[PDB]
C-alpha cells in the first residue's frame, strides 16, 4: 500500500499468528504487536499528538521501542530517533532542531514537553486519522561535517517506494528472519525493521549489550536462524573473522546485504572461499539517507574478486540518474563524475537547512535530482563502479590527493585493520597530511607506504589508536579523529 502503516496492517491482518519480534526467548505475534500499536496511537492522540507531528523516540532496542515506533506512525506522526549513546548535547540539539511535540521513552536540558515513559508503553502491551504517502515517517540525522548535524525527513511514500523497487531483485518471504543489527537512529534499521514487518517475516532484535563480541554476534546469527543479514563492510570484516575462527556454519543465511561504505573485494574474499557466492547471495548496495536507505543493487560474482574495483551496480528501478562532470556535463563511459539521483525515493530536502537543500536538490527549467557528492563511473556493461567522495578528493600545495587512496595504501599493511587519512590544519600556515590507524609502529608503516605511494601522497604524521572513534552507524567519525589527534599532539 501507500504507507508503512498499511504495510504493517496487511501483514498483521493476514498473518496474525506469525512472530513479528523475537527478543532472546521472547516472541511477539504480529496480531499482538498490532494491538499494542493501535493502543499506543490512541494514547498518543489523547496526549495531543496530531498527523504531521514529530515525536522523539529514545529507547534501547526491543519490544517497547518497536511498538512505540509503530504507535507513532499509526498516530500519523513522524518519529525522530535518538540513539542513547548519543551525547546529551546532541539529543538536546536534535530535540530543539526537530521541534518534537513529545518524547517517547525516558530522557536533556528541558523536559517541558510531554513524556510517554517506557513503563507507559509496556502498559498497553477505528483510531486516529491514518497517515498518507506524503506524510513524513521519520527524521534521521546525518553527520554535518563542520556545521551541525542535519535532519533528513523521509516520507511514507519514500519508504514504500524502496520496497517496491526491491520487490524483484530480492526474493523475500514470510519465512525469513531479519536481524536488527543497527541503531534505530541509522536508516539501515528502516530496511531491517520493515524488511521483516512488511512481509510477515520475523525481526530478531539484537538486545543492547556493548560487551557482546563479534563471536557472540556470529553465534546468535546461526542460532536465531537469520536468513537476511545487513552489515557495513567494517562490521562484516569483523564478523567474518569470528565465523572463520570458531568455524561457524550458517546454512540458513540467504542474503548478506552490504551498505554504507566502499566495499573492497579483499574484505569479501575470505568469506567467499568458505561459503562461495551462491548461498548466501552477497549484495552490495550503494545508498544515502537522502534517497531512503538504498539507491543501487549489485549481486557479487567471482569477477568482482579478481580486480580491486568496487561495483555498486545499477540504480534501483524507481531511479533515474546522471553522472556529472565538474562542468555540469554528462560523463563518458569509464569517466568518473558526480552521481545525481531522481525518483520517488528521493527525500524532500533537509529540515531547516534551506540553502543546503537549494544546492543539493535541483530541478532544471525535468527530474528533481539529489546530488550525492559521490564519484562514480559507468563501466562497459552499464554497471556503476564507486570511486569515492568529492569531499575526500582534496588539493594540497599544488597536488590533488585522493585521501581514500592513501587510506587503502596504509591498509595494505598486513597488521593494519583500519586507517583515516586527512589534511590537518596545524596552523593557518601549516596544512599537512595526517593518518590515524588501528592494529606496527609509525616507522614501519611510514617505510612501507613509501613503497606504495608517490611522495606528495605520503602522510606527514601517523597516530596509532586502539580503535577508531565511531558514529552510531558504526562508521569512522572523521571529525572525531582530527580532534583526538589535535589534543594528543
Ligand atoms: N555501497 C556503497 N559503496 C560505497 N560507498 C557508500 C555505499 N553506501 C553508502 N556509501 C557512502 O555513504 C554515504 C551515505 O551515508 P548517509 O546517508 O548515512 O550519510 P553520510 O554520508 O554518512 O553523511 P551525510 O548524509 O551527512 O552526507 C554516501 O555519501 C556514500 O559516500
Ligand atoms: C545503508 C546505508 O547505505 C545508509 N543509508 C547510509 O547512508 O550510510
Ligand atoms: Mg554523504
Amino acid at each position: 500500500g501507500a504507507t508503512l502503516v498499511d504495510l504493517f496492517s496487511r501483514a498483521a491482518m493476514e498473518m496474525p499468528d506469525r512472530t513479528a519480534l523475537h527478543i532472546d526467548d521472547e516472541k511477539i505475534s504480529y496480531g499482538l504487536l498490532h494491538s499494542w500499536a493501535e493502543g499506543l496511537a490512541d494514547l498518543l492522540h489523547d496526549a495531543g499528538v496530531r498527523k504531521g507531528d514529530r515525536v522523539a523516540l529514545r529507547m534501547p532496542p526491543g519490544a517497547n521501542a518497536i511498538a512505540a515506533m509503530l504507535g507513532i506512525l499509526r498516530a500519523g506522526a513522524a518519529y525522530v530517533p535518538l540513539d542513547i549513546r548519543n551525547p546529551p548535547a546532541r539529543n538536546a540539539f536534535i530535540v530543539t532542531d526537530s521541534q518534537v511535540v513529545a518524547l517517547v521513552g525516558d530522557p536533556i536540558p528541558e523536559y517541558t514537553g510531554p513524556l510517554v515513559t517506557e513503563e507507559n508503553v509496556a502498559a498497553l502491551r477505528p483510531g486516529p486519522e491514518r497517515p498518507g504517502p506524503q506524510d513524513v515517517a521519520y527524521i534521521i540525522y546525518t553527520s554535518g561535517t563542520t556545521g551541525r548535524p542535519k535532519g533528513v525527513p523521509v516520507r511514507h511514500g519514500n519508504v514504500t517506494a524502496l520496497f517496491e523497487a526491491c520487490s524483484r531483485l530480492f526474493s523475500f518471504s514470510a519465512d525469513d528472519r531479519w536481524l536488527l543489527f543497527h541503531s534505530m537512529a541509522f536508516d539501515f534499521s528502516v530496511w531491517e525493521i520493515w524488511g521483516a514487518l512488511s512481509t510477515g517475516a520475523e525481526l530478531v532484535v539484537l538486545p543492547y549489550w556493548t560487551a557482546r563480541t563479534p563471536v557472540e554476534t556470529a553465534r546468535v546469527v546461526r542460532d536465531r536462524g537469520i536468513t537476511v543479514l545487513n552489515q557495513t563492510p567494517t562490521a562484516f570484516g569483523a564478523l567474518t573473522t569470528a565465523v572463520l575462527g570458531e568455524g561457524i556454519d550458517l546454512p540458513e543465511l540467504r542474503y548478506v546485504v552490504f551498505g554504507g561504505e566502499k566495499l573492497t573485494p579483499a574484505v569479501v574474499r575470505p568469506w567467499a572461499k568458505r561459503f562461495g557466492l551462491d548461498r548466501p547471495h552477497l549484495i552490495n548496495m550503494y545508498g544515502i539517507t537522502e534517497t531512503t536507505v538504498h539507491a543501487t543493487f549489485h549481486r557479487l560474482t567471482e569477477d568482482d574478486l579478481a580486480a580491486e574495483d568496487s561495483v555498486i551496480g545499477r540504480p534501483l528501478p524507481g531511479f533515474t540518474h546522471r553522472i556529472v562532470t565538474e562542468d555540469g556535463r554528462d560523463a563518458a563511459t569509464g569517466e568518473p563524475g558526480e552521481l545525481w539521483l531522481a525518483g520517488p525515493q528521493v527525500s524532500e530536502g533537509y529540515l531547516n537547512r534551506p540553502e543546503l537543500t537549494a544546492e543539493r536538490f535541483t530541478t532544471g527549467p525535468p527530474p528533481r535530482y539529489y546530488h550525492s557528492g559521490d564519484l562514480v563511473s559507468r563501466r562497459a556493461g552499464g554497471d556503476l563502479v564507486y570511486q569515492g567522495r568529492a569531499d575526500l578528493q582534496v588539493k594540497l600545495r599544488g597536488h590533488r590527493i585522493e585521501l581514500s587512496d592513501v587510506e587503502a595504501a596504509v591498509r595494505t599493511h598486513p597488521a593494519v585493520v583500519d586507517a583515516v587519512v586527512w589534511v590537518h590544519e596545524f596552523a593557518p600556515g601549516d596544512s599537512r597530511l595526517v593518518c590515524a590507524y588501528t592494529a606496527p609502529d609509525a616507522r614501519a608503516l611510514r617505510a612501507h607506504v613509501k613503497t606504495v605511494l608517490p611522495s606528495y601522497m605520503q602522510p606527514s604524521q601517523y597516530l596509532a589508536l586502539p580503535e577508531l572513534p565511531r558514529t552510531i552507524n558504526g562508521k569512522a567519525d572523521r571529525a572525531s579523529v582530527a580532534r583526538a589527534f589535535d589534543e594528543r599532539r
